[PDB]
């Protein structure tokens, strides 16, 4: 069996003073396409194939084309995947639940560099030979990921550094708890990162939580980021504010909301401030197909 | 929901004396899939994306890649588009109606250069910040057409030339009359083009029109086309002939026809001379699935 | 009407001592997509046209792009191609009855250079104006086949050296007769080959063939190859013997298992020994979809 899905996005992206003899506000849009194949078996294991088609305004020669492929084998709950794999520290809950506005982005997600699921081709080469493998385990209420990341296999592995990583994340109706941990991060060697967080539902509307992360080897050092969340009826408001160790760095902080037109269907906008002082706002629309 | 549809095409292309060392006739064909994801809601407000697909016979590297993507929104007769638009010099009804042929050509088209959608990627890296914006309007019988082009998004609007186009069709079930005004066609300052048509549909059988173009800073200056086409059951016959006002052209003219062997599938092929002497001739089939 | 099918691949492929500072074995895969357009005619008529979107680990920018086009009309047991056609070498049955392992490979295969149907883009350049026509009859048992390849349909055909293949295979319940010969073979001047095969269904379990080539300029020379399989339930046992004129040559074999897990689903495995005293094993999963 063959599906289709994906979803549209477009909106402005201002940035302020992007560039000398450059607009600060532009249109920013972008297509995703993912094709994915699924075989069922009546032994109760599943095999399946993805693909992803993926555009972005800007894109070099003003084209689409699909990317490298993930494929995966799923039983009881246990998802084996291999090739362009999902890692665990992309994979686990509330690391990416300060995003906001209408490209889904924020100055509070962890400012380290690590390996994750590849959209796109890669001019350069470097992805050529580069192979995934993650594991996946679900009980009720617990997630485990690992995964490993080999990024050139054809090569004698101890030549290359490999990422290797693990994942856990656990909740209940009110209490959400997240861990990670992942080691040569981005195939840097000692680029070892860590994150943990925690969210509190303190209602049926709102929602409060706080991140950690240990950055490795990047100039930002350890981060800390509160965000929280209300909806009130078909709109949601979204802030956050974030700390790095930086020396001389800027609270970054955010603020926006989201307005749910139909089902599939996402009006959202932000406000935001970086760590440099950096002033971005966007307003859109998403819609899911 | 994501839907699929296109078109293959195939034939014989023959172009007489085409060059030193070539073949005259060869075998030109077309395979198009367009990619359309729709997002409905209740509320009666439509958004969809599309790509496209394309491959041509002699396109390079023997593949095929999505081009750019365009998104819109529709609402009670308007739809508003986004990215790789269609333009109004491109959209209006009775401009392109001299088409014959199984590769659908006619010297009896305008001989300007402007904007239109983007079937394919573009290895130049020029459409690279392209994006558009269109407006359209549909009244029963009235159709009126909006575009603005931006070339280069990205850099200062005073950098650039920008084009824009406004076009507006009507008909009933005899007479149509169509117009279309495109300032800085193709990003070029200056070439401003213009296009008035009428066409009378003299029995259920027949039509003759007459379409009349500025073409700018074309080197084509004005020109004026006739054409007419008459069916005899499944069979449909049609010529034109075309004169612009560059200093020595020959009158352009064309013969041909179509059979509609099914639904979906038409045979067609044609004989034409351009404004320098050029003979053209096709035989082949399109099937639409 | 537009369908997708296809397949995923992914397993173990060890190359025995593949080079200095590589890994023998490595994690191989391959994702296929086939896009079918069809248009059926209540006239009995059917056309239909042919993308395929494939990637391999190794592939070129970590991305996956569409070939180049095939078109067909098929009536009455008899079908055209035109475009990256099929050739008459490549589709005559049982000269790839001797494959194994996941990977469907075998040393006791044809050892000439021959086209095929490009299943890829090629970035060198060389496919881009690339046209086949072929021509299948199919009686009861009786299959015929045609192929006429031209590399370079622009340039004028004396200049260039175009391939002419034609095969025939009969089969009744217990034997199976094949044959092939192609002149040109490649594009090569005087590389004509032939293939003359045999199989014995010498139950309903087990089948023994020998397929017999001329290959043509290849250094290899004439080659026999002598396979035979046997099914024990879900689970089918193949080997195979191949020796080549090659002065020094060794004796190729190969010995491997499939397993039907389910329907579309096969676990395989082989090892294999080559001309130059090549070992290679693999071991893994194909999923259809
Ligand atoms: C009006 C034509 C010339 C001006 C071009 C500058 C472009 C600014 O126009 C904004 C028109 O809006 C279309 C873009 O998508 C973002 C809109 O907001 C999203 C839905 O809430
Ligand atoms: C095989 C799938 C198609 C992907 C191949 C595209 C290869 C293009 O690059 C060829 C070499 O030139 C380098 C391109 O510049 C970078 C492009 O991507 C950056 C995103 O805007
Ligand atoms: C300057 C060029 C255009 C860029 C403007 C985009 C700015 C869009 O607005 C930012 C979204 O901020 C909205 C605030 O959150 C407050 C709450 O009320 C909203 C829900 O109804
Ligand atoms: C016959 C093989 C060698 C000659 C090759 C030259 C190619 C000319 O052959 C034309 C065969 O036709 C196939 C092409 O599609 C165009 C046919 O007309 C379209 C349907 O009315
Ligand atoms: C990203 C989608 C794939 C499109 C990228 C293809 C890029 C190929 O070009 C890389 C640079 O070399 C230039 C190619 O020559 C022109 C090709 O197209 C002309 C149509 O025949
Ligand atoms: C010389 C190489 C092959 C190229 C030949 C293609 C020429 C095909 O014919 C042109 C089509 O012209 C047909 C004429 O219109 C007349 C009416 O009767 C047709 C409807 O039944
Ligand atoms: C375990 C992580 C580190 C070792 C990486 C070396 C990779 C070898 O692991 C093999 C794990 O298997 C996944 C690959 O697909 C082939 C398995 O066999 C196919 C089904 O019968
Ligand atoms: C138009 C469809 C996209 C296919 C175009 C990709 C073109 C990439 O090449 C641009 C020039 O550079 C040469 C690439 O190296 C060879 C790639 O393929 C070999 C398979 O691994
Ligand atoms: C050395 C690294 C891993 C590569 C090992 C792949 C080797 C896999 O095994 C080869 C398959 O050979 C099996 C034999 O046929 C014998 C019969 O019994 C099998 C059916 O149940
Ligand atoms: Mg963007
Ligand atoms: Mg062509
Ligand atoms: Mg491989």
């Amino acid at each position: 069996m063959i599906s289709l899905n994906g979803y549209g996005r477009f909106g402005l992206q201002y940035v302020e003073d992007r560039g000398v003899g450059l607009e600060d506000t532009i249109i920013s849009s972008r297509l995703r396409i993912n094709i994915v194949g699924t075989t069922e078996t009546d032994q109760g294991v599943t095999f399946g194939a993805k693909l992803r088609m993926q555009w972005d305004d800007g894109d070099a020669f003003a084209g689409t084309a699909g990317n490298a492929a993930q494929f995966w084998t799923s039983y009881n709950g246990v998802t084996v995947s291999v090739g362009n794999v999902d890692t665990a520290f992309d994979s686990v809950a509330l690391t990416y639940d300060s995003w906001m506005g209408y490209e889904a982005s924020s100055f509070g997600d962890a400012q380290s560099s690590f390996f994750w699921y590849n959209s796109k081709y890669d001019a350069s080469g470097a992805l050529d030979n580069y192979n995934g493998i993650a594991v996946t385990y679900s009980i009720s209420g617990v997630n485990l990921y690992l995964s490993y990341v080999d990024p050139d296999q054809t090569v004698d592995s101890s030549l290359v550094t490999e990422e290797f990583g693990i994942a856990a994340d656990w909740s209940n109706d009110m209490i959400s708890l997240a861990a990670a941990y992942t080691t040569d991060a981005g195939g840097i060697v000692d680029n070892d990162i860590a994150f943990v967080g925690a969210a509190y539902k303190f209602n049926d509307a709102g929602t409060v939580g706080l991140n950690w992360y240990d950055n490795g080897l990047s100039t930002a050092g350890d981060q800390v980021t509160l965000y929280g969340n209300y909806a009130f009826g078909a709109t949601t408001v979204r802030a956050y504010v974030s700390d790095i160790d930086r020396a001389g760095a800027d609270t970054a902080y955010g603020i926006g909301a989201d307005y749910q037109f139909a089902e599939g269907v996402k009006v959202s906008g932000s406000v935001q401030s970086g760590f440099a002082n950096e002033t971005v706002a966007d307003v859109g629309v998403r819609f899911d197909f």
